[PDB]
């Protein structure tokens, strides 16, 4: 009866435990998708930013090509 | 008090310590990811900022040399 006791509660928290952990593996793998395509979608931003920049100083260059 | 059982809840106890630390350990993971994940919003909003920005610097420049 008291070693009865403590299994029972023993096995409600392994069953528990074992609960919550399946479910965060669930949720750090669609964290891990979500940063996954949001690294795709900050590199296509940050080629662009360069590239605007890379415009930008072409452009400054050949003002100052004009002003001479 | 039955025969197998000491021994039974010895397990179930080390088990139970052992889902404890793996259950902190991934909730300590989950946090870092969303942090990462509302991180990486705000880099995006600034870099959409920035080729915003950056557009209009193109071209004020383009109709600046055309006016030339």
């Amino acid at each position: 009866n008291d070693k009865d006791e403590e299994i029972k509660k023993l096995r409600g928290f392994c069953s528990r435990y074992k609960r919550e952990n399946a479910s965060m593996k669930e949720r750090i793998a669609s964290c891990e998708q979500g940063e996954q395509e949001n690294a795709l979608v900050m590199e296509k931003l940050m080629e662009q930013k360069m590239e605007d920049r890379k415009i930008i100083q072409s452009q400054k260059k050949a003002m100052r090509n004009v002003r001479g």
